[PDB]
């Protein structure tokens, strides 16, 4: 029912949790991340929503997260839930089977091709194989039950390759890479396809949008965003993309866009309540 954006970055990192009504156009502000984080990803499992990762970039100091902390809808709160391995910023995460992946990310200068698998009915970490990849800003999604990384930056150079993780070979495998090379993209699935919208190649932000069909094994672009952006929010509100925020060389965007697959057509939707970067989204229930 909502879109939830958690943290981000404007001036130093963000504790924001505000949620946005398709429905109506609303914007609800909720119970603030009990530490302000961003280059964070959201996602949702059992109906909770959860933030995992990210950086409190504060004017006391820069630390990196390995938090995962729940937000009930029910009760407007935020509990801690077992920590990670490592601190992970710029982190992606996927859910397969109720499992949440947290996939790559920093730690200071250590850019992590480790991924570790986190189990709510134990609240547990524990490692999983690692990808063939450092990949921090790495775009994560899930489709048929696959795990998908893509893009990213590796310490030296942001890359157009990807990957794929099978579950039960506990095995990464590259795909085709990307025609474009996207650090920080915004990453989701849509029917058969992953979508890889924007990001930055080292010297530009990016409008462009491509998609991989898992069938055909190959990267197709679709219309353009609107605007440029890097470190954008991204998720799917029935049937269609929903891309937030984000950087684009100059502003930290408020911009709201939402792609049609059907027209293949980028819409301006609505303004976040005030420009940010590095947020994590998911979608769950409205809230109490
Ligand atoms: C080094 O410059 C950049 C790096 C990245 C990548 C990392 C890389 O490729 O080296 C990236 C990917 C994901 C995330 C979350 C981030 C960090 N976030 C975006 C940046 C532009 O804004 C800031 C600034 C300060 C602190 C945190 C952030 S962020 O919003 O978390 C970078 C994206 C950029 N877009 N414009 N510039 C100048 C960028
Ligand atoms: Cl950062």
């Amino acid at each position: 029912r909502l879109i939830y954006t958690a943290g981000g970055y404007f001036r130093q990192s963000l504790s924001y949790l505000e949620a946005y009504n398709p429905s109506n156009g609303s914007w609800l502000r909720l119970a603030d991340l009990q530490v302000p984080r961003s280059g964070l990803a959201g996602c949702v499992v059992g109906g909770l929503l959860y933030a995992v990762g990210g950086r409190n970039n504060s004017p006391d100091g820069n630390t990196d997260s390995s938090a995962l902390d729940c937000y009930n809808p029910m009760t407007n709160q935020w509990s801690p839930c077992a920590s990670m391995s490592v601190p992970r910023n710029r982190i992606g995460v996927g859910v397969i089977d109720g499992h949440i992946y947290a996939v790559g990310g920093s730690h200071g200068c250590i850019h992590h091709s480790s991924v570790e698998r986190y189990e709510p009915e134990r609240d547990e970490w524990h490692l999983v194989a690692p990808m063939l990849t450092r990949r921090i800003g790495v775009g994560v999604a899930v489709l048929n039950r696959l795990l998908y990384a893509v893009g990213g930056f590796d310490g030296t150079n942001r890359l157009n390759s990807a990957e794929c993780y099978y579950p039960e070979r506990n095995e990464w495998r590259m795909i085709t890479p990307m025609n474009t090379i996207r650090s920080g993209a915004g990453v989701c699935v849509l029917h058969n396809c992953i979508y890889a919208a924007g990001g930055y190649d080292g010297q530009d932000q990016l409008n462009s949008v491509e998609r991989y069909d898992v069938e055909t094994e190959t990267w197709t672009f679709v219309a353009p965003m609107r605007h440029h952006r890097s470190a954008l929010g991204i998720t799917v509100h029935q049937g269609k993309i929903y891309v937030l925020g984000g950087y684009d060389g100059h502003t930290f965007l408020d911009s709201v866009e939402c792609y049609d697959p059907d027209s293949d057509t980028w819409s301006e939707v609505t303004r976040m309540t005030s420009g940010r970067s590095g947020v994590g989204v998911a979608v769950t229930m409205e809230p109490c």
